[PDB]
């Protein structure tokens, strides 16, 4: 066991290995707090996240386990993965804190609206990297479900990694089919969000700034138009069918209009990402093969993930069971070279 030191940072004790120096708060959430630090082993800067109250409840405990399992699996250039995982606990019985370590990027995509705007080449590069990361995640049968600019960590080289949770509205970037319920959807819900993000990078404006879930649907249909019979027939919920139809009727807009100026290949890709019908939306793999990315696409370097076991998601276990499972995963961690 390495030597650990303690430090108070904004009202909580951080207890970390001496290896991590110059802890500097980046920010917080409901699920945890993150400090930048210097890793003396590598001479690289890292992000250290201290989970907030990991075994407060079965929902905290299961989320803690899910986060550790996910982060241990992700091994891709465009997805945040794990450099280290530690606890000051020397046994199961004293295990109440979990810390996770990743490479520090320095900013997120949303705090790149500082830039004033991006050239088409920069949009191509950033969206290419998101889609490359999503290909990999999606291939493990994982769906992000909350992709937004604050979930995309970007360094000064414009390299990008997908985060599970960022600092800091979800609904602005959420797909219409999961706006009211979770009955009929797939991994392309993340593609919708990528479309929304791409639009905002090209435009400097949030595409669909809805004030609530029904206003959100309203703004969405104003762009893509009210659905025809072929989509309405797949909506189970009489409540959802009625909101969609009760707008009035709206023509699909000309994306060449709303995105004039843009590379028409960008516009064409957007029209394929922002398809209302979940079953017809382009996948991450299909999107990477689009001509918009001809400068970056290489099918030989767009890997898929090893098989990921998410059977635990179906399980209803006791806080102590989630906690033991989490502990095993901490003990079994092997750092990358
Ligand atoms: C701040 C937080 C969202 N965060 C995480 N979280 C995290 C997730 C899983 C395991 C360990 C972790 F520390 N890793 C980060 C890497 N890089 C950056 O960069 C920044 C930035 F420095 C300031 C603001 C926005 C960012 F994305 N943020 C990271």
């Amino acid at each position: 066991r390495p030597t650990f030191y303690r430090q108070e940072l904004n009202k909580t004790i951080w207890e970390v290995p001496e290896r991590y120096q110059n802890l500097s708060p980046v920010g917080s959430g409901a699920y945890g707090s993150v400090c930048a630090a210097f890793d003396t082993k590598t001479g690289h800067r890292v992000a250290v996240k201290k989970l907030s109250r990991p075994f407060q409840s079965i929902i905290h405990a299961k989320r803690t386990y899910r986060e550790l399992r996910l982060l241990k699996h992700m091994k891709h250039e465009n997805v945040i993965g794990l450099l280290d995982v530690f606890t000051p606990a020397r046994s199961l019985e004293e295990f109440n804190d979990v810390y996770l370590v990743t490479h520090l990027m320095g900013a997120d995509l949303n705090n790149i609206v500082k830039c004033q705007k991006l050239t088409d080449d920069h949009v191509q590069f950033l969206i290419y990297q998101i889609l490359r990361g999503l290909k990999y995640i999606h291939s493990a049968d994982i769906i992000h479900r909350d992709l937004k600019p604050s979930n995309l960590a970007v360094n000064e080289d414009c390299e990008l990694k997908i985060l599970d949770f960022g600092l800091a509205a979800t609904r602005w970037y959420r797909a219409p089919e999961i706006m009211l319920n979770w009955m009929h959807y797939n991994q392309t819900v993340d593609i919708w969000s990528v479309g929304c993000i791409m639009a905002e990078l090209l435009t400097g404006r949030t595409l669909f700034p809805g004030t609530d879930h029904i206003d959100q649907l309203k703004l969405i249909l104003r762009l893509v138009g009210t659905p025809g019979a072929e989509l309405l027939k797949k909506i189970s919920s009489e409540s959802a069918r009625n909101y969609i139809q009760s707008l009035a009727q709206m023509p699909k807009m000309n994306f060449a209009n709303v995105f004039i100026g843009a590379n028409p290949l960008a516009v064409d890709l957007l029209e394929k990402m922002l398809v209302l019908d979940s079953d017809k939306r382009i996948t991450a793999a299909q999107a990477l093969a689009h001509a918009y990315f001809a400068q970056y696409h290489d099918p030989d370097d767009e890997p898929v993930a090893d098989p990921y076991d998410q059977s635990f998601e179906s399980r209803d276990l006791l806080i102590d069971e989630w906690k033991s499972l989490t502990y095993d995963e901490v003990i079994s961690f092997v750092p990358p070279p």
